[PDB]
């Protein structure tokens, strides 16, 4: 029979209270976080935005990272993502949420493959839906350095948007996690400041992801920030580089320092959307030095 | 024997701004590239099937202010051509229609008979389980470009087993063709000469390689494909390697030789 | 009190199963059919579209025609028309359904007269309504040739649209019959292919309706098709005409034949909307020949 | 979820006159072209597996007058090099051997742990179930050229469906590879220039297409493949399209050039 269509739907969101408790082996923390807000995509093919599901991941969790710094292993006993619409009912396209159990595989390339992923749900941008992912009973190590994501990460969420019109809402919605993790073991509190050289060494929370790319001037190392917020980045060059730190696509980038042998720079980068970063240029592939990312 | 449930995207319906309804069909056979993109790989290794459970879903994609309608019906005779008037379509058993901005479902009762996986030359009444008819009509000029997506949620029982069928459809200009029915060529004489053009029955990224024994009038050229990029060199005794992106069925590329049934070889793949 | 207005209303339509049964005198068939889809009318005065209510009428019934070819008389024990909206709630104008018990009277000429018809219902294009027509207990002959519609036809439905804006939905809705006919008597199965000459003879289902019109070149006979679908039309000219068969306002017209004395043509006309047809020109009023309409 | 059973053909063993074993391993992962020729296509659609059952049958093919021995062993570590002496080979759990003209079967007890489908980059200890080792030795100087064959009868549970991986391998001479690991490239500075060798890790009919930005010194040449038919001409901006039939793993085709990293792209295919 008849089924009406509203002009818009309003969801009231209130920050709940995390439920912490103590068990025999560790603690059991429940809560909810905000990952990101989906943006309009005026193209038929999807545009993806990923978020690795693992405590101590600044991009995904904001408060569970601190509570997971005191523990060594985890087990997501129950997690579930929710979508809150903030666009009228006259917006086209679609929104798709899928959970890839492999955290290294890149997101698919065509819409047909996106729908083959198990559990992939989707709906119109102006209505809310929930994707609940079955969990398992395997303990994994909280991220601590450069390790295979198959061995530490539980999975990776994939958010896609497509099919929206030209004159549509700028932002369609926002995803929200609802987890219940089982932190186990215990250890001396670990610092939260990724530190590593340019030879592929990393030690700490995954705040940064460097990527070389050969160019006419030299090898360009791009410091992509996985989270969204205020960061600081100290660099130490052993050999004089072609150029210091430059704003690639981030917002409000400032650097106090100089580029030269033995010199140290100090950049207070600011990120408005996950993936933005800075860049530097050198003539030596795999240069010698250090860097330190921090959430300041 | 193997049971493989799943869900796949057949196509995405598009606006019908003209007056006559537009009908798009998709034969329900596990080896059909038009309707299946993942079960085809599994069915290539089997020579019998039975659809334990079949059902189709329509997922809206258009604004709430979209006119017209969309219909979904299942015809058990895969040979019959698509209907000619709307009343006959609505007279098919279990035909479900609704406005573009809302989704619905169409459950297809299934029998307990086995059929040979399609090879492309057998009677459709003997191999195919049926076909699906998707109708779109009554849309104005102010409506969205895309209405929705049709998907098939199935549960097949592939039986027996055999040598895997070739993943690439090799063939020969105006001659024999082997492998999955990915493309189909056609010829029409013209001013420059005989024009050979191919049509891609599937949708996705393809890879067409060609070999000319004699210098053609012209090399590969986009006809109506979404994207196109040739990387070869048209000439006598040469090969042209091209990549074609197809958004809707029937899109393809073309060539000119001026000699009917030119001697050569072509290969098609769904990269 | 308050009464909300949706952006649009969605009606789910599923093809039901006809209910056939056997009685003492014949059979009693129940079912539902689709007549047509109403189109926008950006004019104050109405625009009409008629459908004669009689089994063996290709324009109205599509499946009951076959079941009524084996019977001689009928009685609509219960019929009722329904309107399904497929336009947003921002469309103006109105839609009117009326049942004229005289199947020959032309539709009215002004909106005032349309509302004097008994039982005439109407509503906004974006909402559904039902017009149920009282029936009687009189048996009538199933249409078989050229006969007075007062004697064979039960009635005639009239559908009108008007008042829509310029930027409104192209099509407003679609009507749908819901009948319960009582077929009686019985006879050898009759063919479905109207056949007749140009002297006013017709024998078979009412698929075509010729109409003369004097012109400068000659008398033009227009072959209006009452239904909508694929048709074929074979013509036989005894005297050479001015011109053969030409596409008047139909779609996808093709003819295999020649125009000359004794020659025969064969036109596979195709109709997208009821009323479209082809035409031919002759210098002789009431020419000698034959024609045969068929649903191929 | 899905469960499949099959019986593939790994390889055919060859005579070894030397009394010391000559090993040929075969990593056991569903997405391994060297081992599985049909399971790879359905494993590309899933990202986890669990071998419920597993056996390796050696089917003799040599006459009754051939000496020596043939041994099949299963090493649960897929990175350990094959042993260096007979005693170490026979210390492996479950190792079974016999004279070439007598058949035997090796049953490998399984476990209840799910492993990620191999990507070729991850640790073999973390994604590979094991590694089969086949050895031969002691044959006389006038025995049959090729001994029996080896087949794998399995029952694998694939889980966690996902987007299908490309069925054709597309790569670049700069070290880029994205596909089902069907080919490997190497460099060896000869006398005419940097020579690129293309060793096929599978066994069967193939199809290699290359695009040259600059004219190479020479086109594809049959290094040790059973068959090789090249189509097209080698030159600047040209494309070649060869069909190679491979009977033993490692057989490849050479192409010499004056540049260590020639600009272009290739495409391997198991036609």
């Amino acid at each position: 029979t008849r089924l009406s269509a509203p002009v818009a739907l309003a969801y009231r969101e209130v920050s709940t209270q995390p439920r912490v408790s103590t068990a025999r082996d560790g603690i059991t923390r429940s809560g909810s976080e905000l990952i990101t807000t989906l943006k309009k995509n005026t193209d038929t093919e999807p545009k993806y935005t990923t978020a690795v599901l693992n405590p101590s991941e600044p991009g995904t969790f904001n408060q569970l990272i601190k509570e997971a710094a005191q523990y060594e292993k985890y087990r997501f006993t129950s997690l579930r993502f929710r979508y809150s619409p903030m666009s009228p009912s006259t917006t086209g396209g679609k929104v798709a949420l899928a959970f890839d159990r492999d955290a290294a595989k890149p997101p698919p390339n065509d819409l047909a493959s996106l729908y083959n992923i198990e559990g992939c749900v989707s709906s119109v941008p102006w209505t809310g839906f929930i994707l609940t992912v079955p969990t398992d009973s395997t303990d994994r190590f909280v991220a601590d350095g450069i390790s295979d994501p198959k061995l530490v990460d539980f999975g990776k969420l994939i958010m896609a948007t497509y099919g929206q019109g030209a004159n549509d809402a700028a932002q369609l919605g926002e995803v929200r996690v609802e987890y219940t993790v089982q932190l186990k073991n215990r250890t001396g509190s670990t610092s939260d400041a990724q530190i590593g050289d340019f030879a592929g060494v990393k030690d700490g929370p995954r705040l940064v992801s460097w990527s070389k790319t050969k160019g006419t001037a030299g090898w360009e190392h791009d410091c992509h920030f996985l989270g969204t917020g205020n960061f600081s980045l100290t660099l130490f060059y052993e050999k004089a580089p072609v150029s210091g730190l430059e704003n690639a696509d981030a917002s409000d980038f400032s650097v106090l320092g100089e580029a030269a042998a033995g010199s140290v720079q100090w950049a207070g980068v600011k990120v408005a959307e996950r993936g933005q970063g800075v860049k530097m240029v050198t003539t030596e592939e795999q240069p010698k030095g250090k860097w330190q990312a921090l959430r300041i």
